[PDB]
């Protein structure tokens, strides 16, 4: 009665470690990942301190190796000062992340020339990923063409963005992209329920026409990724609400509900949560790793999922059909019906595996 | 000095077993595969007898398990009589192959209605592959749309075909395709050297404009595959020359030469010989499996490669830069500098592995 899936990959998560101000860490975030059927995560570099140099990467590597319950890779972050300085550690990271719109001071790039410098100095065979909204998508595509290499666009959220990427792909340009579940299953219509605090996210929630454009152009979407961005309700309901939603535990149930409704096929889902993440970021296989899901149980998303320390969710009240029953990670039972059974530190840095290095010419 | 590649996959080979008239068999063909850096092959069903029913599949399965030196999956072949009869064995095959142009009597389909019947009865989650030339590509795409499922087009060889597939992909249609090395590295200009016998292949060799269109539209090509079709020179130079080239041992050296010349990147190559074959046919990973190549040695392709029993090659005289030095298959040294070190029967049917079944809804 259960369906066996491969180990699913989430290439866009914020686990807030290193850092001292948030409740989420590698241990709680990867517990949430396992409960969502996710056995490998790529963690973003906008931590405190941000992962913008080799010492910060070394610290984060050890914190994750000690806390992670599933396997992982860590992004490096582009800064106004580190272009040309990351060559010796670049291969050990998931890739390079550029924050091209709003971000905090250490990751801010003040000029497209700084984008160009990163595209020119980052090793050409390694992934580059960009937070790029609206016209910024076109701008970074231009920089990628000027430097003759590929780029991956995070969380595409608008009709404008997906149609631009569609046009670029039709001209044969090397661009891939990812879409997050809140931009497929939430819209402006939900802001009345969520309110202006909880509803804050970047890219912002789109119109009904944005959501319909993403579904209509599913063929253009290479990956799904949660953009798990945990903040507590104390932050979201405060005077300066930070943007972001938690999403590791809800993403697969939401997408399996869409499969059961015929909105996409099981294959469409597995291309975007397994095969394409593997090939875009050259993430290695996980031996003896699989997820068992139950597609019969209908349940309502509660006010908070059990594991993420965010302790809230914007999908509260939505009806879903699909449950993660069991996760096996490298031969060990990692999750069964609401209980995580692997300790912090079970997870490993996949870039240190022999099959986890990105191939390159000598 | 050596470059480590993952285990490469060739999704289109003819190994002539079962059969009694050709010299190639599973043991010699998979030896040729290993020498070409290929650790997994998918074998086509136009054998003698053809794999068009469960008893023929059962025989071929055991012959391959006893003779194969690398891992494999076996295609089923569509016939005018077997639509609706393959449901119980379909999941054990690589996929279903339709011969929509020239073929021998048992695999001939006399009507598009017979194509429709196969698209309607073959399980919707399992791969369908088609030999479809020129307008036949458009026709089978129409049948795929009428039945609301995907199709993979074998050995695309013409500007006409790749531009049609490009247009279909731009409308979001689920079509993938493969291109063989002889349609990238040989053209009509080589028929003077090859002659009308050796030059016989289906799809036929294209014009210089066909070859240039395939390279210009590399973004449209999902996979490379050899279409290894061994015939001896006694057949090729006879009165009724059968179509086909051997190609397992030459494909990777040819493509690595193009990489060294900047015609495509190493990543472009590995998407088309590893990642995309995996995701289109849902082929499982091979643990502890990798290929070591030497990109410095320049050599001239001889009159015949050492292993294929075809004992000739159409690429004789071409200069290449790139050599397979070592292949490791599931922890065992399989090939080193011209010596195959795994015996017949080392290879396994990947569809029998737990990770090798195609996911499906209950
Ligand atoms: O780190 C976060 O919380 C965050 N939240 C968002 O909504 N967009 C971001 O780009 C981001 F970095
Ligand atoms: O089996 C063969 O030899 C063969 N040779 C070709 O050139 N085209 C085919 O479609 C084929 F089935
Ligand atoms: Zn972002
Ligand atoms: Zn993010
Ligand atoms: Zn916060
Ligand atoms: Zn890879
Ligand atoms: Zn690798
Ligand atoms: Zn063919
Ligand atoms: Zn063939
Ligand atoms: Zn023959
Ligand atoms: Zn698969
Ligand atoms: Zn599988």
């Amino acid at each position: 009665k259960l369906v066996r899936l491969p180990g699913l990959i989430d290439v866009h998560v914020h686990l807030r470690e290193p850092g001292g101000t948030h409740m989420e860490d590698f241990a709680s975030g990867t517990a949430a990942a396992l409960a969502g059927g996710i056995t490998m995560v790529c963690a973003m570099p906008n931590t405190r301190p941000p992962i913008i140099d080799a010492p910060a990467l070394a610290l984060a590597q050890k914190l994750a190796e000690a806390g992670a319950r599933c396997d992982f890779a860590l992004f490096l972050g582009a800064s106004s000062e580190n272009a040309g300085t990351l060559g010796t550690v670049a291969g050990s990271a998931a890739g390079l992340k550029l924050y091209l719109n709003e971000t905090f001071s250490e990751l801010r790039l003040d000029s497209v020339v700084q984008w160009m410098e990163h595209f020119e100095t980052w090793p050409s065979h390694l992934p580059i990923v960009a937070h790029a909204e609206q016209q910024t998508v076109a701008a970074v595509l231009m920089v990628a063409q000027l430097t003759q290499r590929s780029v991956h666009i995070c969380h595409v959220a608008r009709k404008e963005e997906i149609l631009l990427i569609k046009a670029a792909k039709a001209r044969g340009l090397p661009v891939t992209c990812e879409v997050a579940p809140h931009h497929l299953f939430l819209s402006h219509d939900d802001l009345e329920r969520l309110g202006p605090g909880k509803g804050e996210v970047r890219p912002e929630l789109g119109s009904r026409q944005d959501v319909e454009a993403l579904w209509e152009n599913m063929a253009v979407i290479d990956c799904f990724a949660s953009d798990h961005a945990p903040h507590t309700l104390e932050e979201k309901c405060g005077s300066r609400p930070p943007p972001g939603f938690p999403g590791l535990e809800t993403m697969l149930p939401l997408l399996l509900t869409a499969v059961s409704e015929g909105r996409l096929s099981l294959d469409d889902l597995l291309q975007r949560l397994h095969h394409n993440p593997r090939r875009i970021f050259h993430l290695p296989p996980q031996e003896d790793t699989y997820v068992e899901v139950d597609l019969e149980h209908e349940w309502t998303i509660p006010s908070h999922m059990p594991f993420s320390k965010a302790h809230w969710t914007p999908f509260e009240g939505q009806k879903v059909k699909g449950t993660v029953r069991r996760v096996v990670l490298r031969g060990e039972v990692a999750y069964i019906d609401g209980q995580v059974l692997v300790p912090p530190g079970y997870g490993q840095d996949v870039r240190k595996w022999p099959q986890g290095a990105v191939p390159q010419l000598p």
